[PDB]
């Protein structure tokens, strides 16, 4: 270092700290101003840099953000990776590094085309470039758009913007507001402060708009069974039997009382084709008392090619949902977690027969669009675990007659970490975006009911064997976001980009 903050070594360190500051914005800590402070740090530290230096600054900021926020992936790698301790740490640092590239990319491109510090760079160029940059991290090599700052404000002042343009609009606006604040602090000029406050305060009245209308007549008692069943060391018929006894014995008392019962992802730990007698018998018991069950299961279905394809599945039983193996009322998982449910670069099969022994097992993908689940005259658009954080995918599957949004997930991995909470926060956003109640049941994890505005209706603690029963009411409204999607944001992002690129090219 030489003089003040003008020298690079200090800025990389400061970028590391402000990146880490962004973690506090998300679900466990729930401090939304940490987003603006984090973004101001990223915006201000990239001022007056060479594109390469800014890209380095950006990379560090991402490393502080992703290293502190995503480090919970270690507990899954350590358990099932079969790897030494130091390698697992190496893999986690590698993941945070890979994610920080896009942050470094954002800063590198921002500095080259918009080097001078001007409101154009912070308020126009950055939010559009950030919109593109955050997209790449989310679209490249099967996703992982985790820790988007829009979710940090589910309870905050800007929540009214979400039902209109979606969560990615809050990402766009937060980058915008932070830029004006960072510009105001660096230039010692109050004019961007006024604009930033105005830009920040104007969306506040939008939280009082209700784009949905409720429906007392369709009010139902719903039950979500959270079995605390641990992850399996050894699979025998005894553990399977122990698992079904846990769920059925909790399900049987509520069959008469509650209209809909939900079981978490892969609740039945056996293939669907084996359990046909248990399933058909369970359907009868439910239909007689006038209730319906929604459960996750593993389905290996014979392909036309006569080989076997395995799907992560949701199936429907009970009244209004007669169970059939060929029944079209079911959900198969589309987007598969990269190293958990599938092996990337599966072409490595050639060395496999000699030398080592590698996993050949991989799941299969369902259709990108699947019809909503129908049970008890209720339409549920469903998503399994990770899928709920994909906002565009959820909205495309959402059909206006949909009564509830449904997520079943197994958070048993990551337990006691901040991951399940981060996961839970993003799920709330889908409810506010679409103005529908969300029913989320986990094996162990956050099992709760969320209202149309993102309000938490009812919740049960983690790591317990419990049933969450309460009354939930449907809503028939249509938000602007449900109709348009994020098309308006991209048009705005094009307009901002088109203008900012045209100004940079002179
Ligand atoms: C491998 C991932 C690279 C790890 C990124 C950390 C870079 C860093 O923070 O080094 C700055 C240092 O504090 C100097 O000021
Ligand atoms: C330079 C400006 C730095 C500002 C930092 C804001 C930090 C706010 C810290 C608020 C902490 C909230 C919290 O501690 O929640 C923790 C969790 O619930 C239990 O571990
Ligand atoms: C500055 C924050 C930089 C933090 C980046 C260091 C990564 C932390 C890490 O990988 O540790 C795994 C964690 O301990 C498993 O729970
Ligand atoms: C302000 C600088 C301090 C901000 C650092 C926050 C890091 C944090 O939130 O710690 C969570 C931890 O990574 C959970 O594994
Ligand atoms: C390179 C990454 C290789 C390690 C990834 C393997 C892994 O973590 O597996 C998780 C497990 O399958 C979760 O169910
Ligand atoms: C380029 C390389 C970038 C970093 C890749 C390194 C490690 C990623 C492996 C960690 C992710 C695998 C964990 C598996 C998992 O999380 O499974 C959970 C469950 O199956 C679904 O919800
Ligand atoms: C122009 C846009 C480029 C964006 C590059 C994309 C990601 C870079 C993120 C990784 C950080 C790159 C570090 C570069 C570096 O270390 O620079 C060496 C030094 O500046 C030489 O004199
Ligand atoms: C230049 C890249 C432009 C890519 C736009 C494609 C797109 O909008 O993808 C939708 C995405 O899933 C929504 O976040
Ligand atoms: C140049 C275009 C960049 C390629 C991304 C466009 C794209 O893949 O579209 C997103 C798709 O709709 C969602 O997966
Ligand atoms: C939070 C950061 C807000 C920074 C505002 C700094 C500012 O307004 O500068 C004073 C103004 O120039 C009066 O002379
Ligand atoms: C999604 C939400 C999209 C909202 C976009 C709405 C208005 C854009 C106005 C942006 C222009 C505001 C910058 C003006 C400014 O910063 O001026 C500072 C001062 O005058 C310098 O000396
Ligand atoms: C909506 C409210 C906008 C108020 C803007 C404002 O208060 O700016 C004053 C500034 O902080 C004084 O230097
Ligand atoms: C290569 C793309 C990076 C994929 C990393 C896998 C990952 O992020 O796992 C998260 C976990 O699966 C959440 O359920
Ligand atoms: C600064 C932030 C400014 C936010 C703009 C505020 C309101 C615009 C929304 C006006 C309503 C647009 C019509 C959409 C609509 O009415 O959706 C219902 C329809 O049934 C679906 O097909
Ligand atoms: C520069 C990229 C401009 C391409 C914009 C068109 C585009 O990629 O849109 C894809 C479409 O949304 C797919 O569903
Ligand atoms: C290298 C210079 C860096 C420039 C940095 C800023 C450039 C932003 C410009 C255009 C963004 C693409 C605009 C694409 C508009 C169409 C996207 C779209 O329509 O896709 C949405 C649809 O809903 C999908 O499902």
């Amino acid at each position: 270092f030489a003089s003040l903050i003008e020298r690079q070594r200090i800025r990389l360190l400061l970028a590391l700290l402000f990146g880490a500051c962004g973690t506090l914005a998300f679900s466990p800590y729930d401090v939304w101003p940490a987003a603006i402070i984090s973004l101001m740090g990223l915006q201000a530290l990239t001022f007056n840099r060479r594109p390469l230096q800014s890209a380095a600054i950006g990379f560090c900021w991402g490393f502080g953000l992703f290293g502190s926020g995503i480090n919970w992936v270690y507990v899954s790698i350590a358990t099932f990776g079969g790897m030494p301790g130091p390698v697992n740490i190496f893999l986690v640092v590698l993941l945070a590094a890979y994610l920080s590239l896009y942050t470094g990319l954002f800063a590198g491109v921002l500095s080259r085309l918009w080097p001078k510090t001007t409101w154009l760079r912070v308020a126009i160029a950055a939010p559009a470039l950030w919109q593109v940059t955050e997209f790449l991290r989310g679209w490249v090599l099967t996703g992982f758009p985790w820790l988007q700052f829009g979710y940090s404000q589910i309870d905050g002042p800007l929540k009214g913007l979400a039902p209109i343009m979606g969560v990615e609009a809050i990402n766009f606006l937060l980058m915008m507001v932070s830029g004006l604040l960072a510009l105001a602090l660096v230039k010692r000029n109050w004019r961007p402060l006024v604009v930033a406050v105005v830009l920040f305060a104007l969306p506040f009245p939008l939280r009082y708009i209700q784009w949905f209308t409720p429906q007392p007549e369709k009010t139902i008692q719903v039950s979500m069974v959270q079995g605390d069943i641990p992850q399996s060391l050894k699979w025998d018929e005894g553990q399977l039997l122990n698992t079904l006894k846990i769920y059925y014995n909790a399900t049987a008392p509520l069959m008469g009382k509650s209209s809909l019962i939900i079981w978490p992802e892969s609740a039945i730990t056996d293939l669907e084709i084996n359990q046909q007698p248990f399933l058909k018998a369970l359907d009868g018991e439910l239909r007689d008392k006038g209730s319906s069950l929604v459960t996750g299961i593993v389905d290996a279905r014979l392909n036309k090619q006569n080989r076997y394809d395995t799907y992560n599945t949701i199936i429907t039983l009970g009244k209004g949902a007669p169970y059939s193996y060929e029944s079209a009322d079911r959900y198969n998982k589309n987007h598969l977690v990269p190293f958990g449910e599938f092996v990337p670069l599966e072409s490595i099969l050639r060395p496999l027969a000699p030398f080592f022994d590698l996993p050949m097992s991989s799941f299969s993908r369902g259709p990108y669009i699947q019809p909503p689940l129908s049970a008890n005259g209720i339409e549920l658009t469903a998503a399994i675990a990770y899928e709920i954080i994909l906002g565009e995918q959820v909205r495309d599957n959402f059909r206006p007659d949909t009564d509830y949004l449904l997520t079943i997930s197994n958070d048993a991995w990551f337990g006691k970490s901040i991951g399940p909470w981060q996961h839970f926060q993003m799920a709330r956003m889908r409810a506010l975006e679409l103005a529908r109640p969300l029913l989320r049941s986990t094996n162990n994890g956050i099992t709760a009911v969320i209202g149309p505005q993102g309000e938490i209706q009812a919740m049960i603690p983690q790591f317990t064997r419990e049933v969450l029963t309460t009354n939930v009411t449907p809503t028939t409204g249509l938000t602007p976001y449900a109709r348009t999607g994020n098309w308006p944001l991209w048009v705005l992002t094009a307009l901002f980009g088109f203008a900012a690129v045209l100004m940079s090219l002179r």
